[PDB]
């Protein structure tokens, strides 16, 4: 048998003691071939939606403790893709604050790690990227502003405000 | 922006870890901001071998000719570039075999185990109990001889 499924890392939450430069929260996404486990990235679920990244499932239906999930909106060229109801994080980035990645590593704790993106130009026109590595499977783990909210997610651009 | 990029001969190894043109190639999508590799495969008398769910049949490109998928079956999880699928060999169901992985990031190897055997719902096969990171899967299982008996991730037919 084959399984793309996700379980739950944690809360979505900011934290002032970190480390310096349906139900809602983080998942992983984790796909089960034969006799193997493996992650293949994280996600946001939030308000009922699940967000992740387009090639971390390439549109796949993903089963959640009991039941199924159906992408509900999907962007190839943006990478990215929401399941059963439209996107929802709609924070973007300041462009000169320290963000908080909260990481979730195939096979270890969610963790939080606080750090200032730097900046890419775009044909339209530029964007901030988190400069940390993290094994591969760990893309799509939320960025958060000290708000709390999610401007972007690992592995793709957060958008800047101004 | 979906490609490839080899990674290596095809080969056995001896001293190894135990329990257009052919190769084994990184199957990489290209994103705004940097690659990643989504899978991998074989490249055999000019036909590229991976797993459908690596792909979904997308095109990909390679140097700068570009390869559109011949052959697929969603359900056993496979799909060919440029010609019909190539791999016919098979497992003796009690050999080592090699894992010629690559994992994403890092350089090719060749590690030797004895697959176990899994119950399908028709009927049974080996199946390779090993864990690597993802985009890693579709690289290639090797018999003693040099031959691709299956892919990482979908299992080895048996013989007898």
């Amino acid at each position: 048998s084959v399984d793309m499924y996700i379980e739950r890392a944690g809360d979505i939450t900011w934290e002032k003691d970190a480390e310096v430069t349906t139900t809602d929260g983080v998942y992983r996404v984790m796909t089960r071939r034969l006799l193997g486990s493996t992650q293949v990235g994280v996600g946001v679920m939030q308000e009922g939606v699940f967000h992740t990244m387009w090639h971390v499932t390439k549109g796949s239906a993903l089963r959640s403790g009991e039941g199924r999930l159906d992408p509900y909106w999907g962007d190839v060229k943006q990478d990215l893709v929401s399941y059963c109801g439209p996107w929802k994080l709609d924070a973007a980035w300041d462009g000169h604050s320290e963000v908080q990645l909260l990481a979730v590593p195939p096979g270890e704790r969610a963790r939080n790690i606080q750090t200032l993106p730097g900046i890419f130009k775009t044909k339209d026109g530029d964007i901030g990227a988190v400069a940390l590595d993290y094994p591969a499977g760990t893309s799509g783990s939320p960025i958060l502003d000290k708000c709390g909210r999610v401007i972007g997610l690992y592995g793709n651009g957060v958008v800047i405000k101004n």
